């Protein structure tokens, strides 16, 4: 009865996701036919149908009798929605201020934008936890609507190259310069945002719907130093040579520590003796991003020439993050079912590696981009299409998994 | 206890797959660094470590205590083994005869891919349904390893253009002609034997490892005569005009007759009042590759120029094709869980048009690709990874849905 409707609304879900990625596609492969003004009017109708949609539910769904986790995806929530309105208001700068020589048609799309980035993160923030009982159909089609409008906006993220190399072309003043750094600085919060949305609208209608503490801050001062220092350096100019050794040093101090930690407490765990299952499925299909990216990463060092100084330090960053990755992974899916405050110390520990290793990959010109070895490797558009599909996931990573090893440490 | 083991075979089996994943995406994008001969190599180290495991197989873990659908897998699995068999049989006479100014390096990576394609078929005969008890850890790193070579050959099945474009730069004598001819003939018969390889091995990693007939006969008989007369002029040059039009409106004639009959069937089954989990998640994923495919193709043909004579009949066929495969599945779905005789009129009127609409999707110059308006759209190669990663699931989908539909028959 209920997974027959649930079933409808997915195949309204996948007609839309698969009637929008092939106008995002037909974009990619053959550009003189469908513009991208074409996929903002399709982003813009499908859009203006969840505003009507989540309007209607704020003010004559949520009124009727209804049936009678939530600290850090509420909290990332208002967060990346609060940048990515920020982000939309900087691309509404960089379009109005620089090229003046427009019509009104890229104004009116980034406006519906940060309406819909605004009302849904309203929408979420306060309707999250709560059984819809009164028009099960609806509510359903609307939330598959809206899932399918948040997908086809990340794979735009995701795929749209086009201001991202239109900026570089310029620089082959006073706040366009402005407008680009804040946009390159701030794209990756809402291709997050978008993923942080369909997680949990995911959630809502699939079962709503019916001493170790001070090298961990050691680790937070360090890596705010050097993630302060490469970005003060990395929106001033094209940054350095040594700002790229100085940060993948810095992770070749902290992920082996997080392996050989994680091993030990996996060595511990094997010296005692539903929500469980998409804690899992999310853990390992959030990896999946980050492990892709370092292969791609792995086989275009060693394709080309090795053993540079930071050429060398790529090398070995991949492959500690894939067994960092690995060995964490093993560590939370394990922890989930002298020797206890030992394990509290090694949870805690790596609770504060995870927050500093979460606030690093979110931050526009990352050095896994701004190389000249995986570019002219895979090629700018490629290698855009990598990143930004594995970095937001990386993000998700971090944030699940500091909240399961925050589960460990009270367990 | 199991599924920890199970995690870690699953941990190499995705190591495997984004390392073999990593190197054709850099065979696609990087052409000039990495070398199909290098992929080759890859490939023939990973398939020789699954022949000494599955040989060790059958000559030592099938010996010890183990543990104490049927028909057309294994019949279809002999099938398309026989046929890929023949297909490496054609390539290496392509190899030899026509182009002998080579050296010996195009000839063994074939001989192990028969090699392989011979034992795994024998192999998988036998020992399908049968819970290994004595070897738990070795025959599931071995089952995921080789799981992972199916998937490598597949994604190179998938995105290889490398000899498609090679045979159609000499047609832009005496027996060169003829391997030409069947290897594009018997191409998609590589491409979902590795499909149907990969469903059985990960079943038996899986679970094991712990009135009517008259019109369906006459649909089969008229399939099979526009079938020939289309391979028959498809294979003695670049066919026709009209020939186009003659298979897709044998489509159009077909097609909108399974939707009527399948809704009427949803309507009685509406008038009346694990194993299951997988039928629907395999409908559902091998629905999804001619679902995108013919999207794409809506999107391509309303792009360009509609109301032609065949282009119309290419959007009406792709339109009644979304819709067969949307109420085919409702039915199938609904049907799993004066009246009954009529369904079963129903059921078996769909399994023969499932069988005739399974024979054809697979054999070669399929009219989807030999037409000029998704190619000069998506260009050769996208628009052949999207044919070759759609088609096979069609013929796995018109497979899988005959199973059900002959339960289906006998409920
Ligand atoms: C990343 C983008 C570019 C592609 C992702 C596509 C998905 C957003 C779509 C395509 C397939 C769709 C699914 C197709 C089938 C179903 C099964 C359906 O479950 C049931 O069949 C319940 C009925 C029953 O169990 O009998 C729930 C919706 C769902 C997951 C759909 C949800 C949305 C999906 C995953
Ligand atoms: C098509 C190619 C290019 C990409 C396909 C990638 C897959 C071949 C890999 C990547 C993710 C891997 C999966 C990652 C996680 C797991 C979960 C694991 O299940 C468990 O966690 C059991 C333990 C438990 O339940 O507590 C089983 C192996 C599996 C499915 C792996 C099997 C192989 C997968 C699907």
């Amino acid at each position: 009865a209920q997974k027959s409707g649930q079933l409808f609304s997915g195949l309204l879900a996948l007609n839309v996701v698969f009637l929008g990625s092939a106008f995002i596609s037909s974009m990619i492969f053959n550009h003189v036919a469908i513009t991208l003004a074409d996929v903002w009017i399709l982003l813009s109708i499908l859009k203006v149908l969840c505003l009507c949609w989540i309007i209607y539910y704020l003010l004559g769904t949520s009124r009727q009798p209804h049936a009678v986790a939530p600290v850090w995806i509420r909290g990332s929530l208002l967060l990346f929605g609060t940048f990515s309105i920020l982000l939309n208001v900087f691309q509404i700068g960089y379009s109005v201020i620089q090229i003046n020589c427009k019509s009104k048609v890229e104004i009116v799309f980034p406006s519906i934008e940060i309406l819909f980035v605004a009302t849904q993160a309203f929408f979420l923030w306060h309707h999250s936890k709560d059984c819809i009982q009164v028009q099960h159909n609806l509510t359903r089609c609307g939330l598959m609507l809206t899932i399918a409008t948040n997908l086809l906006l990340w794979l735009l993220a995701v795929t749209n190259d086009s201001i991202h190399m239109e900026i570089e072309s310029q620089l082959r003043t006073t706040t366009c310069k402005v407008f680009q750094k804040g946009y390159i600085l701030l794209y990756p919060f809402n291709t997050e945002y978008c993923l942080i949305c369909c997680s949990v609208l995911y959630v809502m209608w699939k079962n709503v719907g019916r001493f170790g503490p001070l090298l961990g801050a050691a680790a937070v001062i360090i890596g705010i130093c050097v993630f302060m220092m490469y970005q003060i350096q990395a929106t001033g100019s094209a940054p350095n040579y040594q700002v790229f050794v100085l940060y993948y040093s810095y992770y070749i101090v902290l992920l082996p520590l997080m392996c050989v930690v994680a091993i030990i407490g996996t060595i511990i765990h094997t010296l005692e003796k539903p929500t469980r299952s998409l804690d899992v499925v999310l853990l390992m299909g959030a990896a999946l991003g980050q492990i892709a990216m370092s292969y791609f990463s792995i086989v275009a060092i060693v394709a080309t020439n090795p053993r540079d100084m930071l050429n060398s330090l790529i090398l070995s960053y991949s492959v500690l993050l894939i067994f960092q990755y690995i060995t964490q992974n093993i560590f939370i899916i394990d922890g989930l079912q002298w020797k206890r405050k030992a394990l509290k110390e090694i949870s805690f520990f790596l609770v504060l590696c995870n927050i500093i290793l979460w606030i690093m990959p979110t931050f526009g010109a990352h050095p896994v981009f701004e190389n000249g070895l995986q570019k002219s490797f895979y090629g700018y558009s490629t290698w855009f299409a990598i990143v930004n599909f594995g970095l937001p996931l990386s993000v998700f990573y971090r944030m699940h998994s500091v909240g399961g090893l925050l589960e460990v440490y009270v367990s």
